[PDB]
This record gives C-alpha cells, structure tokens and sequence, in this order.
C-alpha cells in the first residue's frame, strides 16, 4: 500500500506530525505502533509513552500521592477525622489510572477510524528501503510481514526506552514501564536514579506505602536533579527527607540478589545493603532504534543509538526524518509535538520551522514540584560576562498553619545584568508547574527583570513572587560568583 | 514633629510608601493608623484591610475550606477513611487565622521600629492644614490631639470600609469585617452581594457549616460576578451550586429581624423571606474619607466620594496626594503598593512613574478559583473593530476519577482580532490564580495570541491550555458576536 507519508511511532510527536499531514496538507498517511492499548507486553502503545507510561498516568498518581499532604495539612486548617481510619488503597488509584489511559487509547483508535487518509497499522515498523516500511509481527525482524508500506516521506518516532545497568540480579529490577502496573504498592522501595522519575516515583510510592513502609532513593553523584537550580535541588532534597524519603547520593547499586522470602537485597558499589520489595532503575531513557533496522537504509546514528538530525529534523538520507526522543534533543511531549508540526509543515507545507530548544517551560512534579524556564545562573555564568540572580525563599503562611513548615517556596530570576534580558526562571513549590508556563511566553518575548518587578502581582499567590523582586540576590562576574 | 511625608493609613499602599521613600530616598517618614493589631474595634491595624481583615486571612481560610473538597475528592485516587468521622473545627481555623495575622502585625511593628526616620503614630489622622497632620485619640475631631506632625509631603492611604444597606435591621448583619471574628461556624448564613466578597465567603461557610448547614448567596441582579468573564460568571454560578450553595439572584434584602432564638428572618423585596444564623452584607466597599476632615483644607472627591488624583496620584492640593482603595477604583492591594511605589520613585526618585490600571492581574478565591487580566470580551467589543475569542473548556482529567466532574476548567483569550494582540485573559480552575500571575507579563509586553501558541507547553498542566488555542472560537465584528468573519 503507497503512502505520502508514513510513521513509525503512534505517539506525542508521531500523531502530532501524522494527524497533520493528513488534516492540514491533505496527504494520505500511515501510522504503526506495537499495541492499541496500554501495558504490557510492549507498555506504551497507541498515544506514545506520555499517554500509557509516562506523563499522563503519572501525573494522576502523583495527584493520588498529594493526598497524604492534604489528610494531615488539614488538620492545621480544624480539619478533624479519624487518623487510624485512612488507607492509601494503591489498586483503586491503578484501576483508576487505567481506566483513564485506556480511555485514550480508544479516543485515538476512533480517531484513526474516523479521519480519512490517516491509516494505523498494527505491530513492529522498519526499514526494508528508502522508501518501504515493512510492519512484522514481533520485533524479530524474521517475523511474519503484516504490511509492505510504500511512503514518500518516513518519519521515525519510536520514542526512547528504559535504560538498565548491567549489573548482576539486572532481572529482579524494575522500569517505570513496570512500576505501573504493580499490584500491590511496595512497602520497601528503592528507585536508582536522581532525575525527575525517581524523585517523582519516589513521591508516589511515599505516599500509598503500606504501614511501616519505607522509600528510598539513591543517585551517584552528590546532589539529585543535575540539570535543575542549585537551591532548588538542596531543597527538594530536604523536602522528600522532610516527608520520610530517605536520600542516598554517592551510591549505586552493585548487584541484586532475592532474600528466600523474595525481597531484594541490594549491595550498593559503597557495600551498604538494603533489602526491598521493589527496585525501580530510571537512570535514563535510550533512543529505540534497534528495531528500526536502519542499516537497510543508512539513517545515521550516535554512538547513542539516536536518529541524528540537522535542525529541521532531517536525517542524512532524503525523505526519512525523525523527531521527539528517538533523536535525544530534549525527551518531552510538547517538544515532541513541536518538532513532528514544523517538521510537516516544513515538508508538507513548505513552511520552513525548526523547534526553539532553548526557553522551553518544564515541571518536576515532586511533592512539592518544581516549574523551570531557561538557564540556570551556573550555565548563564558561563556565556554572558555580568548575570543577577534575583531570588525568594521562605515557607508560604498556609504552611506555617498546614504544620509542613519544610516547605520552602524557591522564586529565582537569573538575568543577562547587562540588559536586564530574564534567561532562567527557577520555581519550587505548591503551583510551581501552573506558574512557569505563561513565564515560556514572556522568555520568548525576550521579558527583562523590569518587565516582571512592573507588572502588578495577584496577591496572594506564590506566583507574584516573580512580580516583587527589585534587587539581584548576588551575581556572577566572568563566571565567579559576588555577594 | 517635622516630617519630609507623613502617611496617614498604615495599610498596602502607606506602607509602601513610608518604607520606599525612608530605605531608598533617606526620606523622614510619620506613618499614622487607629490600632497596631487586627480585629475589634476597627479591624484593620497596622499592615492595613488586605493583612488584618482582607486578602491574607481570607486565603488561609479559603485554604481551609478546600479540604472539604480534597476529603471528598481523595477517595476517587483509593484513600479510604472514615467519612463519619469528619468534623471543621472553625474555632481551630480563626485561632491559626489570629496568631498568623498577629505575627505579621508584629513583623511590621519590627520594621518601623528598625528602620531610621520611619515612625509609627497611634490615632487618627485628619487634615488640620495643607501642611499640618493631627492625630486625635478618636475619630471624633473634638477628641484629644496626640500629635501634630508637619509634612512638606501628605499621602492619604486610610482605604475603604463595608457599606451597610440602611434597610431596618441592619444593626442584626455583619460585614466581612466580623465574619473574621465569628465565635462559631453558623449553620445556616446569607451572604449578600454578587462580588468577590460574597462569593469567597460562601466557599469559607459551605466548608465549615455544622451538620444540617446551608450556605445561601444572594444577588440583586440575575448573575453574579459582575465585571468577570461572562462564560466563567456562569461556570462559578454552576459549581457554587454543585457544591451545595443556593444562589438567589434578582434578590435582595429588605429587612431583617431577630427570632426569638437568636437567629435573623430575612425578608426580601420579593417578598421571600428566609431564616439564617449569619447575614453578611458584602455588596460593596466605599472610601474611607469622613474622618481625614479633607473639607478643612479643600481637597476634592468625587461623584463617588473616593480622593480625586491624576495619574501620578496628586489630589488638587500640591504636597498631598492620594493612593490605594480612598481613591476608589481598582480595591486591590497590588494597585495600593504599585501606586505607592510609583509616588514615592516620583516625587522623592525624581523619577516620575504612574501606575497603569490596564492589564492588571486579579484572582477570586471561588472554589474553584478564578484568575484574569485584561478585558472581558463585551469590553473589548466596544473598543476594537474586530475581537477574537479562544476558549477552551473542559473537565480536567484528575476531576474525571475525583468525581468532581462539575469542575469545568475555562481558559479564554480575547485578542484585537485586526493584529493578534491579548487584550485580556481568563480562567477558571484550580490553579487560575498562579497561572494569570506571569500572564500580567505577557500584556505588559504587548502579547500576541501567536507568541502564546507558538510557546512549547508544560505538560500536563492547566496552564498550557493557553500555549495550544491556534483557532479563535468565535467573533465580535462591530460590537456583534458571530461565529465567522465576513
Ligand atoms: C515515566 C515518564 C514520565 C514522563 N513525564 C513527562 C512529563 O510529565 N511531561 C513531558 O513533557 N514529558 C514527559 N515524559 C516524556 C515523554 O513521555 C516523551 O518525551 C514523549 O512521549 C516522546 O514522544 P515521541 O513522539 O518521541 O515518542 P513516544 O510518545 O514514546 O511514542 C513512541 C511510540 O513508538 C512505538 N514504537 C516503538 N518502536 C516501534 C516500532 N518499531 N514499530 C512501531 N511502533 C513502535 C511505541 O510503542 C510508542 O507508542 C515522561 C516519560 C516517562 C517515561
Ligand atoms: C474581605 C476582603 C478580601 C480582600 N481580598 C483581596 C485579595 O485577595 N487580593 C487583593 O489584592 N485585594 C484584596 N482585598 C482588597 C485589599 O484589602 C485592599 O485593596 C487594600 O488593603 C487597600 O490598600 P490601601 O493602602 O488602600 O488601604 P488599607 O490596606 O485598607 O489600609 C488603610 C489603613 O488606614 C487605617 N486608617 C483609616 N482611617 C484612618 C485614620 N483617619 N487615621 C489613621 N489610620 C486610618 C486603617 O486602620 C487601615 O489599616 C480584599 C478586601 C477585603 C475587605
Ligand atoms: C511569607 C514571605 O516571606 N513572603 C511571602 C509574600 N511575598 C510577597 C511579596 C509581594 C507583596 C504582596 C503583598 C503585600 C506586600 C508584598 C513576600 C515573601
Ligand atoms: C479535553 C481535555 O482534557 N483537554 C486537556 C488537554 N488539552 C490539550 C493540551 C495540550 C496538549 C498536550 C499534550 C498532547 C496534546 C495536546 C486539550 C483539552
Ligand atoms: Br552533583
Ligand atoms: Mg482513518
Ligand atoms: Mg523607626
């Protein structure tokens, strides 16, 4: 079957890029992914890994984990119940999860069946030539042919998977893919890992623990969420220990064994043990290319295993192109949709766009989250000779009542001081994700620190924080740091 | 007794501006208010109507008020617990309320007290001169002078106050001012006015009524919110009575009595009549200007009784200048501390600034919230040839399992429609407040709906609902809604 365009990958940026091309340039168009529905065996299917296992059923279960917060904060406020009566009942909240996925799954299963010239096809995409997709039964690429799909244009847009050590007693580990699904929440939990998966699955098995249950997180390196504001990340690691987490940094696992009664035991590379019911690694997220079979067509690839691209999204071989977290520039849904619309326009429209990689609005839905914009003052400090670093923290009132006084809300401005011109915006708090989105809006207008102390606050928010800032906090000066 | 500025109103605005012009200008600063902590006799104190008796224990107690919800809505994510066990304990709430309001009474008392050439005066202020401040011990003008403070700069910031419909019975409601200070939660309330005020306390009561409770909001016309996006009037409307509040509109109270137990029998224009334990007037605030005795040296009001000022907040009488809710405008206390700031970089800065009253971010506390900026659609229709609106409205997904489907999230552009330009902004939904906050930015900079969706979004949240509208949802073309353009 001949094809404008075909996609392999029915996720954010593959339905973003092929929904497109079918609606807005009238192109005849197909889609395969591996699963029409959630879970296992393959976990993200039809919607991408946002959909089935990732943003979306975490950001539900993350809202789930609040309530522990909001049961005992309450009390601050005259709230009265009985304490020996409350269960975190986890199968309600995964029933409830995957109903709400599976929901979706069907949304866009009658939106293929109902959008003419948008086609989905079921099991595992490659490349036979520059301009065939075979769809196979299994990953195997010796597996039955399904479909010979003749394209034009090829997109790839597999998305990224799970990385895993090899370490000893890798098979008694989990993914996010798999913590999902867990039965039972785990009384013991260790997540391996310092960026936003870890903490934010550290977050939600910490609140549905059964009794006596306990989370903990390791990292290697000293400080978790590498790639966040400095204070930011002291604080939210203050704030997970505040909340019962117990943090390891400078550790990581060396290998797993099962205890007789099933239980990991863990021996990390320091020689520390600790047994749990659950290991969960989220130490990365890999390009799926392996499957593609891209040596039959010479799509070049990093050292990574990611689709390289120029700026536009084109890979080295005409007509194939590849975009969201198969080419490893930033691993985020709306990014993802970003590149798969200015990639068709560009193609399809003529309508030459690239995605801004730089000022992109992001969130950490830890408890409490954080909402990041921009550069952070150590890598501001580096390319522009004078940055202010505009910056309040303090336990918001509501907190002093909710008994949670550890909940330190961070505001942080980081400027080009020469200018004024806003490079980052740093948030952590109640809000922080809400917050941080119309800030996208005003980097992109190129905001100065003026235009933010200018506006007139809506008081009281956390949010008018932004809005009340004068004065920089300190500075770095060719790349060193001033009170 | 010589002063550069004397400010007589301790509150959002005066203090901004006595403590701008002393730390920034090196400026000799009196500062004059009638109580140094909150509640009775006159509510407000030093830190001014928003910190005593206004937005600070208003928020804490809307936060209190929002369990109820999380309570209920907990069970849809599998937390279990005893529901016949809950109770609001309100005396809880205004005792955590006290002592939070106090310690910021005692904040600003530090301030003053560590801070050069800014004094603090107990007692009235009225006009005795163009250059002369008196503060007597009441508000009387025959009461004893405490002080006489010469001013080569006077800043009235003394805000506004309940007004109270002279209906007979009157003396049986309270304002605002008292709900702070309610010994017990009442069972059975009216709230009357159709603003913020109203709406806000509502939420508080419905929250924390004993068993058997009934929280009813009355309007004298026939929707509440007036001033607000007419799409989100309507949703509040919906959700306050999927919440269990009574809206009576095109209501009013024509009288009130007691019952022999206590309680207030409410008879209204229409002829209704109902039985509440609380009547709570908030059908508007007025400028609080009787008692500065401004007759004395010729300073002007208006056909509404606020303090004349141009823009740079200058009354008719050169060294005296007016900002915050006297002025009666915009009542909020972000406007009294810009306008404050901006008097103070002017006249002691030499800076000159002036505040715009355009593009202002604001929030109502309504559970669920609302947060704006800019015009209503009906507003910019007037102005501009051609105006687009952008609306997106749904229930969010987590109140989809919460089982508060009721909770309809709106997020509406309205923009010149000719250039792209947001002329206003507004949302309903949890977390509208915080999201408007850097969408004020947005208008400061002249904002175009393509810088909005040409934004990457954060996801998921509410917030991005703002960066993913392309497609306006209809028109106003010469004041005339329709779907399409011509
Ligand atoms: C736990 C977790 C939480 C996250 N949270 C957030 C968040 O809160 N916000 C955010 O913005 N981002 C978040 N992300 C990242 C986000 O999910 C990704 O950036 C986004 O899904 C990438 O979109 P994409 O189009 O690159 O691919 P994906 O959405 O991953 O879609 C790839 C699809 O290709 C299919 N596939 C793979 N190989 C083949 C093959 N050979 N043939 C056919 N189909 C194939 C897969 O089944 C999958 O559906 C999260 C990720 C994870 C893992
Ligand atoms: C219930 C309620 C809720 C509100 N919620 C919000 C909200 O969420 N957000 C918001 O932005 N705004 C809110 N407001 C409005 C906000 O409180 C005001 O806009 C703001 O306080 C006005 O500041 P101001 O400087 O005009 O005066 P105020 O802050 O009112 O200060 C005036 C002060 O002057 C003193 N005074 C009066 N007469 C004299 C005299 N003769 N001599 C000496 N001292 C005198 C008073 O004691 C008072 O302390 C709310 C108001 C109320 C009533
Ligand atoms: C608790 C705390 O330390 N903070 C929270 C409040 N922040 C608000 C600053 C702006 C503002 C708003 C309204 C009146 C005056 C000023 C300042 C920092
Ligand atoms: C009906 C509903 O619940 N809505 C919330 C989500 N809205 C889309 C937000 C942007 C987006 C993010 C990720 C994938 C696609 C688009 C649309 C309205
Ligand atoms: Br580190
Ligand atoms: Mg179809
Ligand atoms: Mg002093």
């Amino acid at each position: 079957k001949a094809f404008d365009l075909v996609v392999i990958g029915a996720g954010s940026g593959g339905l973003e890029a092929g929904w497109n091309a079918a609606t807005l340039y009238g192109k005849r168009v197909a889609v395969v992914d591996v699963q029409t529905s959630h879970g296992p065996p393959f976990y993200a299917a039809l919607g991408g890994t946002c959909v089935n296992v990732g943003c979306v059923p975490k950001k539900l279960m993350v809202t789930g984990a609040q309530y522990m917060d909001h049961l005992r904060e309450s009390a601050g406020f005259g709230w009265e119940f009985d304490g020996s009566s409350v269960k975190a009942n986890w199968k309600k909240l995964i029933a409830a999860k995957n109903e709400a996925v599976l929901d979706i799954n069907k949304s866009y299963e009658g939106m293929f069946n109902d959008t003419e010239g948008l086609d989905f096809f079921l099991g595992w995409g490659s490349l036979e030539s520059k301009n065939v997709v075979v769809v196979r039964e299994t990953a195997d690429p010796k597996s039955a042919v399904k479909e010979r799909l003749q394209a034009d244009h090829i997109l790839l847009a597999t998305g990224s998977w799970p990385q895993m050590p090899a370490i000893p007693g890798i098979e008694h580990c989990i993914s996010s893919n798999e913590a999902f699904y867990l039965p039972e929440p785990p009384r013991r939990v260790l997540t391996v890992g310092g960026g936003f998966i870890s903490v934010e699955f550290a977050g939600i098995f910490n609140a549905y623990k059964p009794p006596g249950g306990k989370v903990t997180l390791c990292y290697r390196n000293n400080l978790i969420l590498r790639g966040f504001d400095e204070t930011i990340r002291e604080e939210v690691t203050k704030q997970l220990t505040a909340n019962g987490i117990e943090i390891m940094t400078n550790e990581n696992p060396a290998k797993v064994s099962l205890n007789t009664d099933g239980s990991k035991h863990v021996t990390f590379e320091s020689g520390k043990t600790l047994d749990v019911d659950v290991v969960m690694m989220a130490i990365g997220r890999i390009p799926r290319t392996n499957d593609l079979q891209l040596g039959n067509v010479g799509v070049k690839l990093t050292p990574k295993g990611g689709v390289q691209v120029d700026e536009f999204s084109r890979t080295n071989v005409p007509n194939i192109y590849a975009i969201g977290d198969i080419t490893d520039r930033l691993m985020l849904t709306p990014v993802a949709i970003n590149e798969g619309a200015a990639l068709v326009d560009t193609v399809f429209g003529n309508k030459p766009r690239k995605t801004d990689h730089t000022r992109v609005a992001s969130a950490v839905f830890s408890i409490p989250p954080i909402g990041t914009c921009g550069l952070i003052e150590e890598v501001a400090a580096k390319e522009f000779e004078k940055v202010a670093v505009y910056m309040s923290s303090f336990t918001p009132l509501m907190h002093n009542i909710s008994g949670s006084k550890y909940k330190k809300f961070v505001a942080k401005i980081v400027t080009n001081h020469s200018d004024g011109t806003v490079l980052g915006v740093h948030l952590l708090g109640d809000g922080a994700p809400e917050i941080i989105q119309a800030v996208g809006v005003c980097l992109r207008l190129n905001a100065k620190i003026s235009d933010f102390y200018n506006t007139i606050g809506v008081h009281p928010t956390s949010a008018e924080e932004l809005c009340s800032m004068r004065t920089p906090s300190y500075y770095y000066v060719k790349g060193e740091k001033m009170e």
